[PDB]
């Protein structure tokens, strides 16, 4: 399908387990449903998505939604896409602190990868067993910080911060120069990943804490390059995977510039979305979807995972979540 919405529910976290809170959240097949703890004599508000995923508990449960899980769900189909020739985007969007993050990238050990390390992975599992001479590839990557308008290159320590979005003439949008790095294996996209990853949490970036406020862009351009035996003619295949950790959606002690753009940003973002779901666009209204116009188009495949907080105390934000995640479809 053109678009895919999955909600994930997770475990209770240090704020909500000091606050004794109740579990709101409760899940069944493709339904997500939700208590209001002031109302708890109600029938609960009930939200349908293409997958409901309950991660609530821990992988000591049967029935606990594993990175795993959600990866050969919606990241495998993506990867799909990719290899036909087409362009995807996966983003990760909720309440900062519900679990954008953790399911995008997700950690190391007992093999918490996310998403993006998983999907790299399959990529290049994928490529190295291809047993065809007439077959080669290109994998290039670039790892990014959208806030307030600006472009930060969380591969390059010695740039900082400034870069802008530019609209070629005749090629589409780009950040300048952004970093793209060519990669040959998966070792390497990981040393990538790992750098990035640590760009966003060093000290420093709890001065303006981008690592909730800004958005993440972790890009991949794919290039297929298939050639004939005959006439010796290669001919080229381009796909473009953008996998994306967005700005806590509670943010939309906020500055009034940030909370404008990164509400303008995720508005966007839903009204672009929405009209992909109807067909099957005001791109410009926010830099994060300018850059990204050419894997929101006609011919494109997207997903979007909305991350939810299983406590009482955040019903409010929770429900919003679960709002913006039912007008994506
Ligand atoms: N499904 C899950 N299972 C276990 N831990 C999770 C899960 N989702 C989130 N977490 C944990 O919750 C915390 C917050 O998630 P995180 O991804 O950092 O939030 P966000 O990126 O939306 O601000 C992290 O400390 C993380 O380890
Ligand atoms: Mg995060």
């Amino acid at each position: 399908a053109s678009v895919k919405v999955a909600v994930r529910v997770r475990p209770f976290n240090s704020r909500e387990m000091s606050r004794d809170s109740k579990c709101i959240i409760q899940m069944s097949g493709s339904t997500t449903t939700i208590v209001n703890p002031k109302q708890p004599k109600e029938t609960p508000k009930s939200f349908s998505f293409d997958y409901s995923y309950w991660s609530h508990t821990s992988p000591e449960d049967i029935n606990y939604a594993s990175q795993k899980q959600v990866y050969r769900d919606i990241g495998e189909e993506m990867l799909q896409h990719a290899f036909e020739g087409y362009n995807v985007c996966i983003f990760a969007y909720g309440q900062t602190g519900a679990g954008k993050s953790y399911t995008m990238m997700g950690k190391q050990e007992k093999d918490q990868q996310g998403i993006i390390p998983q999907l790299c992975e399959d990529l290049f599992s994928r490529i190295n067993d291809t047993t065809n001479d007439n077959m080669s590839y290109s994998v290039e990557v670039s790892y990014m910080e959208i806030y307030c308008e600006r472009v930060r290159d969380l591969l390059n320590p010695k740039n900082k911060g400034n870069l802008r979005v530019r609209e070629h003439p005749l090629l589409g949008p780009y950040v300048e120069d952004l970093s793209k790095l060519a990669v040959t294996s998966y070792n390497d996209i990981q040393d990538l990943m790992d750098s990035g990853n640590k760009p966003r949490t060093v000290a420093a970036t709890n001065m303006n804490e981008t690592s909730s406020r800004s958005h993440a862009v972790f890009n991949i351009i794919f290039t297929q390059k298939r050639h004939d035996a005959e006439t010796n003619i290669t001919t080229e295949k381009v796909s473009k995977i953008s996998l994306v950790d967005l700005a806590g959606s509670e943010r939309a002690g906020t500055r009034l510039k940030e909370g404008a753009n990164i509400n303008k940003s995720l508005t966007t973002l839903g009204k672009v979305i929405s009209a992909l779901a109807e067909m099957d666009i005001p791109y410009r209204d926010s830099v994060l979807t300018w850059l990204l116009r050419e894997n929101l188009g006609g011919n494109s495949r997207t997903a979007m995972v909305a991350a939810l907080s299983p406590a009482d105390i955040n019903y409010d934000e929770t429900l919003s979540t679960l709002r913006y995640a039912d007008r994506a479809k």
